[PDB]
């Protein structure tokens, strides 16, 4: 067993290098490795591996007082030296962390003693503590497990301070975690967690029905949503649906014809019946999104005007811009050119395909010819990084990334958002203001800058917001209520109490 559970994940957890990305899975890195400060649902951080901290008047020098009772799972001590060596290991690979502005802000990290850790920054970077709280990269592996005094070229054993220890991994089969019996904090009620590798959502549903697994936990792609709805009525099962955690949208390429035209992007934003899309493809399980960030997101309650479903207005906008229908044709033309837009998505993702088909149908109704380009994952991500798309499915990152970290990353040219925004005359101003907002401690100016950035992105119709999506749970009733974590990408296994 009653203190052992079996769940599933589409892939293995990876080698659990705390400082690297794909194929490491963030929820699993968070099971084993811990931060200096821990993120809370109210947006603050609490003391964690660091007991307390102070900062200089200019806000550029921070000194953390560390706990002195923490051991890595292999018995070796956690101290300021171990922490400092981890920061070094991360920043020796600084280029790979460009998306995260703290990695560009840290100028020095040194252990002043066994318990005092000093971090110095380029500027007064306000999201400092929240980015220290992220699943990666600033969490701590035992320095003995460095390879050649680094982590960027690999690690030995994935030894953390966290409440879970990786027991064993079997590529394409399973991963097994066990409770850390020597954890500095509270002991998890669960003793053992087995992750079965099950890449297909239908197969995951079937695995639950047969009793092969005890728990499914994930976002809107966890299992088929019609099946989820059926499960929620099944008295043998338990299901949960969280409050929304992030946005799913479309990103429109402002630097590529015909989405380079504001009038076209505005029309597309009137063309989609989002409520119908959600009820049709998402089985009514998610919420309609009118803006890049939901009004509940910090700094994003701005009274931005929604573009409600209005095919008539969409047509009028296109007509006014010179996109008119030839005799006998349903696809508009201008200057000889047809109104043709390519929508790229992961071809094997049934949900994405379903939504893409609905979007194509809705846009054909207003005279736009959307071509569906379904491709493998690697090809879609390549398209995102180099801007080879007309429209592309995209999503925000949830707490604590939204909005500051998502906005920060809009400045990175190898990200979808930069590419989508590249055609805007105001793009340099936007990027300047993003840099400014991260470093201001004038709260009035900070809100003003967020308003200007988000309002320009909204008014320029860079995105086509679709849904605010939720976390979803399917479980054996004996496991009880399943909690959600403050960080959207983490799974609070240590909080489960049968
Ligand atoms: C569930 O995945 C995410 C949930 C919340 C935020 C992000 C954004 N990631 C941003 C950085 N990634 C790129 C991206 O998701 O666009 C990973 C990354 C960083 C540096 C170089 C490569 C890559 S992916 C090969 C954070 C992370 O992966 O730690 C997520 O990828
Ligand atoms: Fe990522």
């Amino acid at each position: 067993a009653p203190d052992e559970i079996t769940t599933a994940w589409p892939v293995n957890v990876g080698p659990l290098n705390p400082h690297l990305y794909t194929p490491n899975q963030m929820f699993a890195q968070s099971m084993v490795y811990e931060p200096l400060v821990k993120y809370q649902a109210d947006g603050s951080v609490i003391p964690w591996l660091a007991k307390s901290w102070t900062h200089s008047e200019d806000g550029k020098t921070w000194t953390f007082t560390l706990r002195d009772d923490v051991k890595f799972s292999n018995g070796e001590p956690f101290d300021a030296e171990a922490a400092a060596e981890n920061f070094r290991a991360v920043l020796d690979n600084r280029q790979r962390h460009a998306w995260l502005e703290l990695a560009n802000q840290i100028v020095d990290v040194k252990a002043l003693s066994k318990t005092e850790l000093q971090i110095t920054l380029k500027s007064a970077y306000y999201p400092f503590l929240q980015e220290l709280a992220l699943p990666r990269p600033f969490r701590f592996i035992a320095p003995s497990q460095f390879k050649n005094h680094e982590t960027m070229n690999g690690i030995k054993a994935p030894i953390g301070t966290g409440p879970w220890i990786l027991q064993e991994s079997k590529l394409n089969q399973y991963d097994v975690f066990v409770r850390n019996e020597n954890y500095w904090g509270e002991k998890p009620a669960i003793k053992k967690i087995t992750f079965n590798v099950i890449p297909d959502p239908t197969t995951r549903a079937v695995a639950f029905e047969t009793g092969d697994i005890d728990l499914l936990y994930g976002n809107e792609g966890l299992l088929p949503l019609d099946t989820f709805a059926r499960f929620s009525q099944n008295p043998a099962y338990h299901t949960q649906l969280s409050q929304p955690i992030e946005t799913v949208m479309l990103a429109l390429n402002t630097a590529k014809a015909p989405t380079n035209e504001l009038a076209v992007r505005e029309a597309l934003n009137y063309a989609v019946n989002k409520k119908s899309l959600i009820d049709n493809a998402l089985y009514g399980t998610q919420q309609v999104a009118d803006t890049l960030f939901a009004p509940s997101v910090p700094y994003a309650n701005l009274g931005l005007k929604p573009s409600q479903y209005d095919p008539q207005k969409a047509k009028a906008l296109l007509e006014k811009a010179g996109w008119t229908l030839p005799a006998g044709k349903d696809i508009r033309e201008k200057n000889g050119q047809p109104l043709r837009i390519e929508l790229s998505f992961i071809g094997t993702d049934a949900l994405s395909k379903s939504m893409a088909e609905i979007i194509q149908a809705d846009m054909r109704q207003i005279g736009a010819d959307v071509s569906l380009i379904g491709e493998e994952e690697s090809s879609i991500y390549a398209r995102q990084r180099d801007g080879r798309f007309g429209m592309i499915f995209h999503r925000t990152w949830g707490a604590p990334y939204d909005p500051h970290a998502f906005l920060s990353s809009m400045r990175v040219p190898s990200h979808a958002d930069f590419q989508a925004q590249q055609g805007l005359a105001d793009k340099p101003l936007i990027d300047k203001e993003i840099g400014e907002v991260l470093a201001t401690h004038d709260e009035t100016q900070r809100q003003a800058l967020y308003r200007d950035i988000l309002t320009r992105l909204h008014d320029e119709a860079v995105y086509l917001p679709i849904s605010y999506i939720s976390m979803m749970v399917v479980s054996k009733p004996e496991l009880g209520n399943i909690p959600y974590a403050p960080i959207a990408t983490e799974i609070p296994f240590e909080q489960i109490k049968p």
